[PDB]
């Protein structure tokens, strides 16, 4: 069994099973700004940080004094770790290179080595016999070094001469596919020789944290601002469960959000709301139209508003930020307004793969999670049949608008409820100023479903 | 830190954060019209007509003189710049070229440098890079945030030409003219910047006259769409800072309430713009005429602007920037949209809804009451706004839908819904007649209205 | 600012915002058979012909003879042109050429020149360093020269070295586009360097004109043909206004554009018929039978039938012929039968951009089009709404068969009218000889709109 170094990079840990093998080589091939220097710093600088290790940098195109400003970016002192001769920038801007790296490592005791663009160590059956020799050279010295290659294609050869791959015993792939006119950076160990890893890409971001590579059941129930919807749900939501409030436009999903927010800070609860369609403005003067200080609750540090486009980010960065923020503000409760808005152009693969990752935290933090998702048919209930993320949300709020004697009232119903029993009944539901009042079913209707019911 | 200096391009100064990391080399690749010599023209110019910073200008290719004349186009005087000493064209059309660019450094304290076509200065790989990271080294130490411009064959392959002037380089922008079914849309690129962040993925732009244009509360006060009935529907009145929608067939009465709400501004003296893409401006003066408004009256008042043009002529990033550029100059109270349907005729739902988001967003944030228009393809209507990505955008929509009634193609208008504020609930059977929209009761006797043939 | 020079051919004047940058040269690159040559001779032509300039045409393939000889099939006599001096062939089938077009420029006062097939003229690193040179040479002398280049993709390198636009001031690109076993002429402007243009591919077709580049509102009324029609529409159709006939295989749209072309013969006005479904011996027959006698109207020099296969021609040629027809017999109004055989086997940006040629034409000339679709579900309604040319027409007739007690009844019914009252009821007409009868509406009849109506 091969044994494993943490590169204590947020994910690679558990992506690797434990990390990269030691006495190995590892590449990190890439397009150029796909990650494939800072990955290889934030390995060194995590090793002379966390497990103490000596980390010789080899750098062959930009200064080694460059390095450090642009890791400077990330609040990594780089020449504070040279200064304490815990970090060698040896400046190689090949046996020559071998030595010299050879002395470094023992001249400093080094455990991590990494090599800046290897590519640039020779500007393909040449390439090989090089490659071999120099993975070899470090082998011998039992240095878990990084190697970093560049690619052209994003789906092509793994390397530029296509052989940096079957030299190398470990192999990283870093892409920055392009679809859609939007950058999704994604990760994935395309081999790991001697030991197992996760196969298939893996969404990652870069933050001023560096490279943030993604990968109970409690009987508590909490309000949901609404006495009657907390009656209609059995005593209200569970604490650790995922509600969704899925509906036509106008419908009352953000009404819901609202409330639902507002009774957390009702409480003395921290919550946050994750709008992507209104605006804070626009949601604070249509929140007091509902009879509710959302400044307030701003102003008592319980609720915080975060509200930003959906095509402005990427999924991937949008999570980032959706854990970042509940990391520093610790909320009881949140709210996402809405899913619908976060899916629109985008796949269905990145879309279930990001609404897995949000459920799972909220779910993982016993933090109440109350998503919002508008219906693409009029028949509401046809919209969750679809829907592949209800077999993720444990509750189910549908709201459905019924023609009634050419009118076009509003209606209400619990459609599921895990692990607890809820009123299985149409409820017809008006709004008004300081919220909206639930009232009778429609018993004399028939098809109530369509969105047009029979007398 | 990297520090970044502020390119005053509008759109760049955001997506890259600041802007071009100081004493640092970027690179601006992209094929034949792009935009990269305007780029990297417009980059030196804005620096020696705000900041004050004597830029060193490069050419490889065509002459001064020509430069100076092309840029003539976009109003900038280049012979003015030059004869001030604010502005060095070196005509270079090795290690020579450094030693000159070196010596203009110090020359006029030269802060801003600008390099064209520097692939036309390798074209008689390996040998590429090592050149490449020559010149990066010798403006790396003479500490110039210099621009590079490298040309590429492919929109979607190789950055650069020999795929290596992309890691010699410490920042990428990529200019794009990609062709989007008989349609070229430009698009610019951040693809990294070694030491700062930046937006990620490609950012519409257009070109104007201005140069390169890249495009990245909540009163109560009520207003009137021309309709009082309407007006009492909606609980008073459309909200001053909203986007209203006008959904329905073709024949259901968009353009009336379009041409209700645009007459109702120039009543109470406020200006308003009119966007037709179906209806000619002749053929939107005898139909409003027709109603019982006049609409020439208008125009003579200086109040109502009318601009309509064909969807097919020009692409979303202009039709943006047209908007954007005329409401600027009239400065509207409000403004109209007939039809967001016809924008998207021939056009990917991704371009489309990025259209709405920037047209919503510019008339949210300027304060002006929006009626954007939209025919339903589908007779249902109401399952047309359940589609419609651009329903969750919209604050208040007024659903416009036929009824079969008595072997009669009535009309029926409801507010399908209106964001923090009270409205009738109620599908209210409407016509038109030679005075506009008359909105008479409800169909109480019927069901299933929503179909578009009901029953008793 | 640059000033352009006309190069008076029909389109190009207006796509590129005036014409070609003076004193500059411009590329013409595109596949065999494109019309780089054709471009080039006109260009010059059109030059010795309005503004009365010297023109040098340098031939480095084909001779002096032939290029006269291939002219000559668009009534250009380039001879006559040549015997006056205001031609000058340079047969050249680098510096060598230089001075001797530069000789010939003012040898002749030349104010345009035209290169033919550059590319030959170097049968990558050494053609730019050469086509560098001569786009120098050409500028020194203030004269606007047209260049053509080769390609062998449609949508690959721009010229064959992939290096002639970034010399080039200026670039025009000619395609050829094959979609569906069908050639589509398209010409784009690359790039203007200096001045402004009209940017993405452009419909064109080569005639015996040579190219053809395509890129009021007044209250008068016209009848139908039909009393009830006029009737029903409030006054009849509008004089400047595109009539739409929608409705299911079998309805009338042909009846309805045979009688709408007989009242323009009626009122001694000539009528354009456009049939792409029948041919003109079925229509006389089918017109005869419903008391109308096309070939009296033919004799009459009012009505002209011109029929053909939609899968023959291409839209580009369609539009052109017809545009052709309406200059020469300058019709009071026409009728087409029908747009629905014309989208057949077509992209929708091409049927779109081809009716927004013809409703343009007809509207900007005073001219009244009936326009027939047939709709491709039984409810004809429904079809109106995907209908993507039914925001362009003022007026839509819809007829739908209606399932009248076991019998197919039709319906006719004034769908919309723009500035002005219409019946908004469902009548139903039958049809018999002298043409049709709209009787009443089924009043007693619901879901009259389903093809089958419930009592
Ligand atoms: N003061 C009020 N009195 C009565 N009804 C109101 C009031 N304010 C809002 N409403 C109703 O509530 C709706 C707004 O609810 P909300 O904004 O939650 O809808 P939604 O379904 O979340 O919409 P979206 O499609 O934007 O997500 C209005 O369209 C209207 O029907
Ligand atoms: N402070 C920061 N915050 C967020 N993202 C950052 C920050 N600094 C850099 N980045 C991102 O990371 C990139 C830097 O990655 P890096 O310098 O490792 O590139 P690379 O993959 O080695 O490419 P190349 O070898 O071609 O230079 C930037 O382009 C940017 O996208
Ligand atoms: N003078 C009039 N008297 C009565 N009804 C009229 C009059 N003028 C127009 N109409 C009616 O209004 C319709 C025109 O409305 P409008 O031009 O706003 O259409 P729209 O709903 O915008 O649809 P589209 O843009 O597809 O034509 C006519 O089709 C007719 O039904
Ligand atoms: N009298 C005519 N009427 C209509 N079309 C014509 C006529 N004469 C020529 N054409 C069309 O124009 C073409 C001639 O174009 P031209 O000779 O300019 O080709 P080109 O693009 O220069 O190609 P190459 O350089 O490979 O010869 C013919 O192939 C034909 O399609
Ligand atoms: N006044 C103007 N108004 C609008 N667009 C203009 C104007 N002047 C130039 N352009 C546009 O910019 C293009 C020229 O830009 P520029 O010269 O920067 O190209 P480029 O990307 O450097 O290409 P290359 O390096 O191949 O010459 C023109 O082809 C045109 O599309
Ligand atoms: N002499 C006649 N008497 C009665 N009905 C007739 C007579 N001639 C034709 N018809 C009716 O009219 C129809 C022909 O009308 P027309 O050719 O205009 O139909 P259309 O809807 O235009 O068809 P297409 O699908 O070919 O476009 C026949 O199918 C029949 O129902
Ligand atoms: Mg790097
Ligand atoms: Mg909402
Ligand atoms: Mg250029
Ligand atoms: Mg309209
Ligand atoms: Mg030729
Ligand atoms: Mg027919």
């Amino acid at each position: 069994a091969i044994a494993k170094m943490r590169t204590m990079i947020e994910g690679f840990d558990d992506i690797s099973h434990g990390g990269l093998p030691i006495g190995r080589s590892t590449l990190v091939s890439g397009t150029s700004g796909t990650g494939k220097t800072l990955f290889s710093i934030q390995f060194l600088y995590n090793g002379i940080i966390e497990f103490d290790e000596p980390g010789v940098f080899v750098t062959f195109e930009e200064t080694p004094q460059d390095i450090i400003k642009n890791a400077r970016s990330f609040g990594w002192d780089l020449a504070k770790l040279v200064d304490e001769g815990k970090l060698f920038i040896l400046d190689a801007s090949l046996s020559a290179l071998i030595e010299r790296i050879n002395y470094a490592i023992q001249k400093y005791r080094a455990r991590r080595v990494s090599i800046d663009s290897v590519t640039s160590v020779f500007q393909s059956s040449v390439v090989r016999r090089e490659l071999f020799r120099l993975v070899a050279r470090l082998k011998q010295i039992g240095a878990t070094t990084v190697m970093t290659t560049e690619r052209i294609e994003e789906y092509g050869p793994i390397a530029r001469y296509g052989v940096e791959e079957f030299v190398s015993d470990n192999v990283v792939i870093l892409r920055n596919v392009l679809e859609g006119e939007r950058r999704r950076r994604t990760l994935e160990i395309l081999k790991l020789r001697g030991t197992s890893h996760m196969k298939g890409e893996y969404p990652f971001t870069i933050t001023d944290h560096g490279i943030n590579i993604f990968p109970r059941s409690s009987n508590v129930r909490v309000s949901s601002g609404v006495v009657r919807l907390d009656e209609m749900c059995g005593g209200g939501f569970f604490k650790d469960s995922i509600i969704l409030a899925t509906g036509a436009t106008g419908t009352g999903k953000t009404l819901l959000v609202s409330r639902f927010v507002e009774n957390a800070c009702a409480n003395k609860e921290r919550a946050i709301l994750f709008a992507y369609e209104e605006s804070r403005a626009q949601l604070l003067r249509n929140a007091y139209s509902w009879g509710m200080d959302f400044e307030e609750m701003e102003r008592q540090n319980l609720l915080k508003i975060v509200c930003a486009y959906p095509e402005s980010a990427g999924l991937e960065d949008h999570l980032q930020i959706i854990k970042s923020e509940i990391n520093d503000f610790k909320p009881a409760r949140i709210a996402i307004d809405s899913l619908s808005a976060l899916a629109r152009g985008v796949s269905n693969n990145a879309f279930r793969q990001f609404v897995i990752g949000v459920t799972g935290y909220a779910k993982q933090e016993e933090i109440t999670g109350l998503f919002t998702n508008t219906s693409d048919q009029f028949m509401g209930a046809h919209s969750i049949t679809d829907s592949h993320i209800s077999e993720i949300t444990d509750t189910i709020i549908l709201l459905q608008y019924v023609e009634i004697r050419g009118e076009m009232s509003r209606a209400i119903n619990v459609f599921k409820m895990r692990g607890s029993w809820h009123d299985k009944a149409i409820r017809e539901f008006m709004i008004s100023d300081k919220g909206p009042d639930i009232k009778d079913s429609f018993r004399n209707f028939e098809r109530i479903i369509s969105g047009s019911p029979t007398r």
